[PDB]
């Protein structure tokens, strides 16, 4: 068994091959919006994405991700709850079947129908892989998706995932300008978590915005029609690839705003 989202292994499974999965500080959580506590010290986020390069777009079988070049200080994260500056490296979405779930996050135990996760690392620790072995290497700006709307930015991605259907395909996808994807708001919750896929390390600051933004119905059935299989191998869509919230233990999601 390689790891996925099925029945036999999905979320449920992963503890015997990465057994951190139950550890102290584990994600995604429920955001309980009435128990964060604002924290008037918090920084406003500081997202510096002009200069981003974007290079390919792949699908991995578990989500489709565009990848920058993270070799320079060209797209980064500071300020927020964070020290130092941490380099854009990819970004992903989970998604689900129907648009009452799909998200990893949830909020007041809300589902939405999608969330985005631009994927940072801590330059003090110089690639991702060291990062990953630090408590604080990696930060994870994750983003709602309600469906309403189209959000425009998001068109030219959508656009190319039928050339990306099965696992193990990629293509260039140069030019892609992530600040697209952002809400108005950088209002956001902020706490001490992890990778929400195998190897579930313990090595990432979670900031979350609290303002969602729409997609088109149309956009996101076209996240739905992306497969987990290889090509040749039997049809299974790319759907329900969210790990549900996990026990929130001995942490505390602290609010920059009000
Ligand atoms: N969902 S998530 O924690 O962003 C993640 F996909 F697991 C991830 F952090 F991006 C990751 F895949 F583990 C990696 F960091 F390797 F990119
Ligand atoms: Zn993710």
């Amino acid at each position: 068994h390689h790891w996925g989202y099925g029945k036999h292994n999905g979320p449920e499974h992963w503890h015997k091959d990465f057994p951190i999965a139950k550890g102290e500080r584990q994600s995604p959580v429920d955001i309980d919006t009435h128990t964060a506590k604002y924290d008037p010290s918090l920084k406003p986020l500081s997202v510096s994405y002009d200069q981003a390069t974007s290079l390919r777009i792949l699908n991995n079988g578990h989500s489709f991700q565009v990848t920058f070049d993270d070799s320079q200080d060209k797209a980064v994260l500071k300020g927020g709850p964070l020290d130092g500056t941490y380099r854009l490296l990819q970004f992903h979405f989970h998604w689900g079947s129907l648009d009452g779930q799909g998200s990893e996050h949830t909020v007041d135990k809300k589902k939405y129908a999608a969330e985005l996760h631009l994927v940072h690392w801590n330059t003090k620790y110089g690639d991702v892989g060291k990062a990953v072995q630090q408590p604080d290497g990696l930060a994870v700006l994750g983003i709602f998706l309600k469906v309403g709307s189209a959000k425009p930015g998001l068109q030219k991605v959508v656009d190319v995932l039928d050339s990306i259907k099965t696992e193990g395909k990629s293509a260039d996808f140069t030019n892609f300008d992530p600040r697209g994807l952002l809400p108005e708001s950088l209002d956001y919750w902020t706490y001490p978590g992890s990778l929400t896929t195998p190897p579930l390390a313990e090595c990432v600051t979670w900031i979350v915005l609290k303002e969602p933004i729409s997609v088109s119905s149309e956009q996101v059935v076209k996240f739905r029609k992306l497969n987990f299989n290889g090509e040749g191998e039997p049809e299974e869509l790319m759907v329900d690839n969210w790990r549900p919230a996990q026990p929130l233990k001995n942490r505390q999601i602290k609010a920059s705003f009000k």
